[PDB]
């Protein structure tokens, strides 16, 4: 189960932990990735998730691309979790560093509702360009199933515990 959390809200939880390393670890029921709507998981959360998975995730995402097309901005499908969960749930959160409307971040956190727990990072926080702080309050206000937060970066989990209101 999750450990060393920090409680935010009742139901958003936070560590400054490797999101990898963390779903090896807890093996969830739900682990979300920082997809793009290509699926193509290069780098950032979704590069380090896939080169966990042996690149198996990649060619189960490109077999999905294949036969359903690409993902909205604000999206979300289900696929294996791998060696890493029992699903992924791959998410696409706004790339702000693409011109993407931010206020499809709250449209992206919204997938999270249909499970019950996740371990997730911050969507679009990281490459893509959006702020994290801003990220995490959309995240509290939006979800409300059981959202374990994994921050890599220690300086940025610390930023946004002492900033969260
Ligand atoms: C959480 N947030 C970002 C990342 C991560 N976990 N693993 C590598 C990049």
């Amino acid at each position: 189960s999750f450990s060393g959390y920090l409680k935010l809200t009742d139901n958003v939880y936070i560590k400054n932990a490797d999101i990898v390393e963390e779903a090896k670890k807890v093996k969830p029921t739900v682990v979300v990735n920082a997809a793009n709507v290509y699926l193509k998981h290069g780098g950032g959360v979704a590069g380090a998730l896939n080169k966990a998975t042996n690149n198996a995730m990649q060619v189960e995402s490109d077999d999905y691309i294949a036969t359903n097309g690409p993902l909205k901005v604000g999206g979300s499908c289900v696929l294996s979790g791998h060696n890493l969960a029992k699903h992924c749930l791959h998410v696409v959160g706004p790339n702000v560093n693409k011109g993407e409307d931010i206020q499809l971040l709250k449209s992206a956190y919204e997938n999270f509702n249909q499970h019950e727990v996740l371990l997730a990072p911050l969507l679009s926080a990281g490459i893509f360009g959006a702020d994290p702080i801003h990220s995490l309050r959309v995240c509290v206000d939006t979800v409300r199933t059981n959202v374990y937060l994994a921050v890599f970066d220690k300086n940025l989990y610390d930023k946004l515990v002492s900033s969260f209101l």
